[PDB]
């Protein structure tokens, strides 16, 4: 029901928006993680039903609930920031289990990210 785009080639301290399609979107907290190479899965940020976000403060979060849709924006990409990013959306409310993957029900197919000079 979600569908992550925007991954590509990018540079170190550049900018990159990713966004989230999701097929009553309102009512679902809207998280983002990552898995880089070699490294297990990381909470990157969520954003709650309520509009209250939870950070892991270069990855930000805004939801468009008029397009169904969530965003995140990394602000100056970090070698770190190599990855596949997922979206990811729960029926909880706000909480930091917003931050543990065990929290969310449905998930995307991961859009991926390269950074690369
Ligand atoms: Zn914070
Ligand atoms: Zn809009």
């Amino acid at each position: 029901q979600l569908v992550e785009s925007g991954g590509g080639l990018v540079n170190p301290g550049g900018s990159l928006r990713l966004s989230c399609a999701a097929s009553t979107f309102s009512s679902y907290s809207m998280g983002w993680f990552r898995q880089a190479p070699g490294k297990e899965r990381e909470f990157v940020v969520a954003i709650s039903k309520g509009g209250y976000k939870y950070d892991a403060g270069r990855f930000t979060i805004s939801r468009d609930n008029a397009k169904n849709t969530v965003y995140l924006q990394i602000n100056s990409l970090r070698p770190e920031d190599t990855a596949v990013y997922y979206c990811a959306s729960s029926r909880a409310y706000g909480s930091s289990r917003l931050r543990l993957a065990d929290t969310y029900e449905y998930w995307g197919q991961g859009t991926l990210v390269t950074v690369s000079s």
